């Protein structure tokens, strides 16, 4: 109820000439790959009354269905049967439905190249795009001449039965029934695992920060982490693998809306002495953990943007920064007295072979002057970088994420799997496809796992799940990038497209994993070389031939064969 | 001459060795005039068609394709036509052109169905070869294996040519021998058609030059650019076209083609707060285009354009400077009454100004309304022309109105705007899958645009594309926004296309109808109008579900061809 909203002002205009052969309201299935706008009909010349999905069990699969109308439509509402099949079923339990509801975006830079800088809002476009899954508000209103889409989730149980499953999907207006779309699933005789077990190493940075501040509640109470238990479940239930945890004061130096403080207290006190408490840092990571969300905590930073380290001075009672860089005796005595009380602290709680220190885009020089100031506080500490490629760094860092248009060899990628070590890639700013911004297309989001399994990589990294502007659900645009680059999920624990087709392409790519397992073990080589011919699509400089959605849609129907 | 030959892309559909087997020898046919034949397949005719009969006016430009596809590689394909004779009168050979219809890279409508608007990658859509331009220029083409190649073949009959039916060959050579010869029989009908520059048809096709100078790499508005243009606008100017472009400032619609159309009128602040403006270029252009026969209107873009910027050259920082400012603001008046009372004077003073109309391109209403009054205050005798939605506020301000195809204005409404003196037309753009002229359109939807005119009693038609050309026009049509061939409708070589040879005949029709009902009216003629006019009501927007384009046109020309 307090999570109920309104949308922004369509900044386009609605045209009734757009509108003038629409004479009733139409209800069809549409596509998982489409953005509906809001001031338009529907591009569906024709109403399609039936949806045919294939999965596994375990398999988590959606579609959308849309309502246009030319009139006022009242309490618009859409419930979900069972999905029966003979003796056997899916209970409506497991279908998730919501209104995908419109965000304010923008575009690309000017050129077309990038979405990287400063921005005024003013410079740019201004559009509302569907993006939201509000499965909270049960009806809306639709006003004259506008659609609205509906996505609707099916999580398809371990247990269930192989065959064919029927099932009905009804939508009500103002207290009548408008339609009854029917719904034919196809479970197949293959089981995908629970998202615990799926080896997809998915690290989509979490900000704590954001949540108390939106809803104006004390940071780590216990109002706090009931709000943040559902929104981060949505990352868990995704594959999530990584803890961002904050180990100093601004390791970004505020780049987002709202800032990371420290999760550590940095004590100075008078007699030279440290005391160092790790009681905040303990209980988010307790509180991940507990949603699943355990295999790495990411400890940001000893190279933060501004190179100036925040302490509590007890001889003034107050903050000080101290000013030092890496490479400097006075940087490595600083941080040496932390990281020697911080790894006893993380031995003694389980966490130490699991923690990596970890940096975001830093130079080489600074990288290397760092790595010595781990390795003399302890040996064994795993050290993580998003950033660029060195050749240098490769045997020193635990987890290396490098930027998309940057390439290890297979040879790097081998000996670091052989090694335990995590190797994966990212997106920002700087590439207009594929992206996860509020603009980019759905199928996007996907292509990234599939993009993963193609380069034999570990998984995928994105710098920003939840650092919400002002008003999230509203209007997605912020003082810097593309619209959309500083989250991908909403409040009220809200999952988006661009997540949804993410976990999507997760799941294939775990498909593709246990696929490649079992024509190993069988000795299918046909299947192996033609499944690799299907990831060859997934190449970023061959998207201008085949466009990630035809990519995407043709490489899911070939793994659901076998 | 030599510089205009080029070589097409590559087909993006492999040729099926299989379609084929059942062609043993070359073969040559008649075809039709509603069709592109693909590239790769055989021509899907059973029957040699070996004679063509055609009926025209005396004056009409009439034309009919021929096909030919072959098993084997054909070598300097070529075909000649024959002088036309009849008894003792004839129709030189020199009022035929014979031109290979040639491919282009196309695509189709938006995946729905339902529009082409909306910007695109060429990724995201279908990608075919597709027959469109009319290659007069090059002499002979090699065809290789298992390959269809079309024919276009115009037959331009003069004024004072006599009424009877006329015989002639169409020889077809390939390798330095004769293939075959067709047929071609001609009935000129006791009826005669005006010279195009006598045609009532208001054709608006906007015109840039700024492609032209881009793609063949010449300075703007030299002799050179000049001499590429005229055979070009020829084109134009023996279609009908009424209307001159001009672009008064820089960037009327925000650089929305390929290439920007840059300002004709040169706008100097200089230091000392007095301004000067020079019109060498706009003058040069309106010279050029009268000079062809395009001399009813000037439409001079824009005071609203698309991006409310307005470029100035700055003399005191010797830099192009902008003016941000709107239509509603003081700031925008005071800049343009300053232009405007400048640019009056100047038309004045070349006799233009009775012709120029400032003119506008899809603007919402209150933006029009604060334009019209900054216009008038400059002159209350300036013309003005839209073409977007309609509005029951602008009829009395607007001189040309244009409006989309799916809005009507009322008949009382087209009779005193015909009364005043005053232009009504309509267009399509790409938000109406048909009838259009997009590269994949079937050539019929262009000739129907001219009987959808006649059906409406409207004044013509307007497209807002004549040759803004892409990066390769010859090869690929296709955009970065619209449908394929929203952006041009002719080539280079002064090359024209499938779509504007169907709508030059739909234009003689249109013109051909109007002078049978002033006969049929001065006659007491009632059976013959009722006919006329019921024919017509098939070039409804919404009854071409029942009635195809292609059928409607064909119908429609035997009727008329008839009286
Ligand atoms: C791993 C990354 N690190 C940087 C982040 O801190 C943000 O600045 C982001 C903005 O798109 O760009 C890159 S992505
Ligand atoms: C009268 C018209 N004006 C507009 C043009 O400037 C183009 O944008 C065109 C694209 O199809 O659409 C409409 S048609």
């Amino acid at each position: 109820t307090s999570e109920y909203y309104q949308e922004a002002a369509n900044p386009i205009a609605t045209n009734p000439a757009l509108w003038a052969k629409v004479t009733a309201p139409q209800i069809s299935w549409g596509s998982t790959d489409i953005r509906y706008k809001k001031e338009e009909p529907a591009p569906i010349h024709s109403a399609q009354k039936s949806m045919n999905l294939t999965a596994w069990k375990g398999e988590k699969i959606s579609a959308q269905l849309v309502v246009w109308t030319p009139k006022v439509l009242n309490d618009l509402t859409f419930m979900v049967s069972d999905l029966t099949s003979g003796s056997a079923t899916i209970s409506k339990e497991n279908i998730r439905t919501g209104f995908v509801r419109y965000v304010i975006t923008d575009e690309l830079n000017k050129d077309g190249l990038g979405a990287c800088g400063y921005r005024n809002s003013a410079d740019f476009d201004s559009t509302l795009v569907a993006d939201v899954i509000d499965h909270i508000t049960p009806t809306l209103t639709l006003p004259a001449n506008s659609t609205q889409g509906g996505w609707i989730s099916v999580n398809i149980p371990q247990g269930t039965k192989a065959g064919k499953y029927t099932g009905t999907v009804t939508v009500k207006a103002d207290g009548i029934t408008l339609s009854e779309l029917k719904l034919n699933l196809q479970v197949k005789n293959r089981t995908l695992p629970p998202p615990s077990e799926w080896a997809f190493h998915l690290d989509l940075w979490q900000n704590p920060y954001a949540v108390s501040r939106y809803y104006n509640v004390e940071p780590f109470s216990k109002k706090h982490f009931d709000l943040m238990r559902p929104l981060m479940k949505l990352y868990a239930d995704a594959g999530g693998k990584v803890i961002t945890a904050s180990i100093m004061h601004k390791p970004w130096n505020g780049q987002t809306y709202d800032a990371f403080e420290s999760m550590v207290t940095w004590l100075k006190k008078a007699d030279g002495t440290w005391y160092f408490d790790y009681t905040v840092f303990d209980k988010w990571v307790e509180f991940m953990m507990d949603l699943g969300v355990k295999k790495q905590i990411s400890c940001y930073s000893m190279v933060p943007w501004r190179l100036s380290f925040q302490y509590f001075d007890q001889a003034s009672n107050s903050f000080k920064f101290l000013d030092a860089k890496p490479g400097e005796v006075a940087y490595e005595e600083f941080w040496m007295n932390m990281l020697q009380d911080f790894s006893k602290h993380l031995k003694a709680k389980g966490w130490f072979d699991i923690t990596h220190i970890a940096m975001d885009e830093r130079p080489m020089k600074d990288m290397q002057e760092t790595l010595k100031v781990i390795r003399k506080a302890d040996k064994d500490f795993k050290v993580s970088l998003a950033g660029t490629y060195h050749k240098e760094l490769l045997d020193d860092l635990n987890d290396y994420c490098i930027t998309i248009a940057e390439k290890f060899t297979p040879e790097e990628i081998e000996a670091r799997r052989k090694a335990g070590k995590v190797t994966t890639y990212y997106t920002c700013c700087t590439e207009p496809r594929p992206n996860t911004f509020t603009f980019s297309e759905p199928a996007e989001a996907e292509w990234l796992a599939w993009h993963s399994a193609k380069e034999n990589l570990d998984g995928y990294l994105r710098w920003a799940l939840n650092s919400w502007v002002k008003n999230p659900l509203q209007d997605s645009r912020f003082t810097a990038w593309a619209a959309g680059d500083t989250y991908m999920i909403y409040p009220g624990a809200r999952s988006s497209i661009r997540l949804e087709r993410l976990t999507e392409g997760i799941q294939f790519f775990e498909k593709v994993r246990i696929l490649k397992e079992e024509f190993e073990e069988k000795g299918n080589k046909g299947a192996i070389k033609n499944i690799d011919k299907t990831l060859k699509m997934f190449d970023e400089s061959s998207m201008d031939k085949i466009s990630p959605t035809t990519a995407v849609n043709k490489a899911k129907k070939v793994i659901n064969r076998y």
